[PDB]
């Protein structure tokens, strides 16, 4: 009992230590209590690229696509240090850690993306900018069809009203997953995953005591997250096939191979 | 600062390797004597006072995989202690270790070996080379070539300060297949080799042609592991009864 309480406290500390944007910091900005420069067209995007403190320019949709890859690459840096900060994770052999991150970071990215989003847009560049969803909708396909489902997911996910102490356990349960293809020491990860999910439902009882059925709802979001990454990797197969102009970051080439 | 770079790696070496060449040379010269293992009985005694048992040759082969698995644990933390290495994305770290740990292992074996055998079990035992030769093929064909290299490598008379820079150059190799950030690695390797060459002329001022000799040993090690990888693959096909540690199954999966 007092082990899961200590486990939750340590994972939450890793979370706050390594991630650049909490859901608390983002709700502060999106409610005007922390103003981000609104990016809604080519005009404000060019000003942002000159004014905001953040490859050959091919076009507008491809430029935004490169900005998205930067976010992913940077978040993967943080997601590594978050998982490395978990002793059970660092105990695994280093190649099993890569297997977990390879199949794990994108599920965790789309969950954390809900933490910096309302139904009208998202926060970019350390919270100093707000890119409207309608401007993202107006990009040309496939780049439009890639971004839009992440909003539709982030809206339904934000209905559960999790805070950062909830997400730290939730994201940790995402990475420490025994279902990953090619895992060397499978039952070891399954044991770690069970400890975190137990720690999650225990923390959900204390922090969200009146919320009924919250834990089985979160498990469903973990299933919805596997589908979202499945469909995402399918659209990435299309970008590498039809978009000969767009280059792909080497870290994303390794993930989608 | 190259002077600080070499000193940091030498610190990570002492910080992560229980058995240094300095410690091992004390035990092999006489300044507690190791328990000599030369037959089945002394091996049996050592298992008490120092996987399903198939036979003796496979049992020793199982205890060799234990040393490799443990030495890979130490090498991982040694590489992680090099801050330039930790900045690499985790997948690139694995690639360097995957194709590098065994070149590093076969070089570090020479630190605990004389012409008559090697130290085992944290230095509390000495396994003879004739007892390793007495094992049946292919287990005898896998171990003896390591002795040949280990004795020729000991002729360079390196100490731990040299080996620390030598091991770091093996791990941080730009030629590893599947490397993501190739230029970054090639830069780090170039820094270590500069630090090694600079450290060699200061520590071995009279050693003629020492640095280009060590570069030949690095190529020699790449040949030894390639030959060692093939022998392991034939074992995985011929010997159904002998099981491989999953960490070695991942390493030898693609080595040709
Ligand atoms: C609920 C939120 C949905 C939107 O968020 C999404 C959705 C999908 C992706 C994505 C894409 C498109 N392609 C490949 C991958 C992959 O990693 O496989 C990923 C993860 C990225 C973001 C994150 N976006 C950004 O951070 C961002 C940054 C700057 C700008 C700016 F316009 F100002 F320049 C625009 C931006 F949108
Ligand atoms: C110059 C030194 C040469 C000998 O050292 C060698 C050579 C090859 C290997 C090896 C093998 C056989 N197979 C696969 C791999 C692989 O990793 O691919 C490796 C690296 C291991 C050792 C290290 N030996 C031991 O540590 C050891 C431990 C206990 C016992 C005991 F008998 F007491 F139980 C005997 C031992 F020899
Ligand atoms: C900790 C020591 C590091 C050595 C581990 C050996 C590396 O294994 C490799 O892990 C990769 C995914 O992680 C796989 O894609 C490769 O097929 C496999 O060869
Ligand atoms: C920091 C997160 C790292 C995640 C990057 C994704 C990992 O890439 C994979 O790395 C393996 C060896 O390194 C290769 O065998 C695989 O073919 C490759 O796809």
């Amino acid at each position: 009992v007092a082990d899961l309480k200590a486990f939750s406290k340590h994972i939450y500390n890793a979370y706050l230590k390594n991630f650049n944007m909490t859901k608390k910091k983002a709700r502060s900005i999106l409610t005007g209590k922390a103003a981000p420069f609104v990016i809604h067209d080519i005009e404000t995007l060019w000003q942002a690229e000159k004014g905001l403190v953040w490859p050959p320019y091919k076009e507008i949709s491809v430029h935004v696509f490169y900005r998205c890859q930067c976010t992913t690459v940077e978040t993967v840096r943080e997601l590594t240090e978050f998982a490395k900060s978990i002793p059970s994770f660092s105990s695994l052999f280093l190649n099993d850690q890569v297997t977990l991150l390879k199949y794990g970071v994108h599920e965790a990215i789309f969950a954390m993306l809900a933490s910096i989003v309302n139904k009208d847009g998202l926060l970019v560049a350390n919270g100093s900018g707000f890119v409207t969803r309608e401007f993202l909708r107006s990009l040309r396909k496939p780049f439009s069809d890639i971004i839009e489902p992440k909003f539709e997911f982030a809206v339904k996910f934000n209905a559960l009203e999790l805070d950062d102490s909830d997400l730290a356990l939730f994201i940790a349960a995402i990475i420490l997953c025994g279902d990953r293809p090619g895992l060397m020491n499978v039952p070891r990860v399954e044991a770690i995953q069970d400890t975190i999910l137990r720690a999650l439902e225990f923390h959900l009882q204390a922090n969200h005591p009146d919320a009924q059925y919250l834990f089985p709802k979160l498990l469903q979001k973990m299933a919805d997250l596997r589908q979202l990454v499945t469909e995402h990797a399918q659209m990435m197969q299309r970008i590498k096939k039809t978009e000969t102009e767009t280059s792909l970051h080497p870290l994303l080439q390794e993930i989608y191979k």
